[PDB]
RNA sequence: AUUGUACAUA
């Protein structure tokens, strides 16, 4: 049952069409997907008295816009190209649905751009309505990105509670799918007194979250992007153990991170650690050639060993090439060593 | 990921 008006527009006999002459029916063109991109479209070079009409008839359907698949959008061009008291005027008729907004499919995706156009002040209100319902948002596939715009968008002072909510559920949500996405937004974004806490259990589980399809990742992160001192403690986790984790699916990535962003003593001590060890009655060196992932460890560190220490590594390899050629994952090593040998 | 792993609407 549309009206005859978007009929003829959907059907395309309208090719002059103004914000103007759709009056009384924004709110039904916003509902579909074509007059909804015709608004959006619209809005930008629109004049303020076009945009004033436009808002007038939004804002009184606004949460059903918000949640609405094509709705949204005209509700997300407005915090774009709206005046400060369209903008705050919206941010209020969101002030007390925050929570269920952010679960939603759609209203979700408004609360992510409110949150980067609106005061600080208002972010911070919006912000608030989260609290009591962290973990919950977090877990959740909707919540969890607007959890992560919020560490991103306000002022890490006002985040607070979200690090109490992660008190001892670091390493569950780490694991998490979602989880792990908002622990590494936390570490780039919160304040030293807060990423402190989140490190300590981080570090607790390295040996777990390692060797997790979405753990591996969060260590990987701090490899990345964090302080030499937690650098170290993972380097020091995985120092003595760079064998096995080495042929392991998803550890195998997190000791390439180590070969590589540990220091230059740090580093050196981990390529030589492969050297030396003896896995069973041959050579550790010769385990990690042929295995389907450790060619990628044994590979990094050819890369970032220096000079003297590649030198040895790649003669410690010679004796094996007549072997590598015969496993398919030695060959890839192989390949390596052939050129400057 | 190239011989190997994770993010949501027309």
């Amino acid at each position: 049952g549309r009206s005859r008006l978007l009929e003829d527009f959907r059907n395309n006999r309208y090719p002059n069409l103004q914000l103007r002459e759709i009056a009384g029916h924004i709110m039904e063109f916003s509902q579909d997907q074509h007059g909804s991109r015709f608004i959006q479209l619209k809005l930008e070079r629109a004049t303020p008295a076009e945009r004033q009409l436009v808002f007038n008839e939004i804002l009184q359907a606004a949460y059903q816009l918000m949640v609405d698949v094509f709705g949204n959008y005209v509700i997300q061009k407005f915090f774009e190209f709206g005046s400060l008291e369209q903008k705050l005027a919206l941010a209020e008729r969101i002030r007390g649905h925050v929570l269920s907004l952010a679960l939603q499919m759609y209203g979700c995706r408004v609360i992510q751009k409110a949150l980067e156009f609106i005061p600080s002040d208002q972010q911070n209100e919006m912000v608030r309505e989260l609290d009591g319902h962290v973990l919950k948002c977090v877990k959740d596939q909707n919540g969890n990105h607007v959890v992560q715009k919020c560490i991103e968008c306000v002022q890490p002072q006002s985040l607070q509670f979200i690090i109490d909510a992660f008190k001892g559920q670091v390493f569950a949500l780490s694991t998490h799918p979602y989880g792990c996405r908002v622990i590494q937004r936390i570490l780039e974004h919160c304040l030293p007194d807060q990423t402190l806490p989140i490190l300590e259990e981080l570090h607790q589980h390295t040996e777990q979250l390692v060797q997790d399809q979405y753990g591996n990742y969060v260590i990987q992160h701090v490899l990345e992007h964090g302080r030499p001192e937690d650098k170290s403690k993972i380097v020091a986790e995985i120092r003595g153990n760079v064998l096995v984790l080495s042929q392991h699916k998803f550890a195998s990535n997190v000791v390439e991170k180590c070969v590589t962003h540990a220091s230059r003593t740090e580093r050196a001590v981990l390529i030589d650690e492969v050297c030396t060890m003896n896995d069973g009655p041959h050579s550790a060196l010769y385990t990690m050639m042929k295995d389907q992932y450790a060619n990628y460890v044994v590979q990094k560190m050819i890369d970032v060993a220096e000079p003297g220490q590649r030198k040895i590594v790649m003669h410690k390899i010679r004796p094996h090439i007549a072997t590598l050629r015969k496993y398919t994952y030695g060959k890839h090593i192989l390949a390596k060593l052939e050129k400057y040998y």
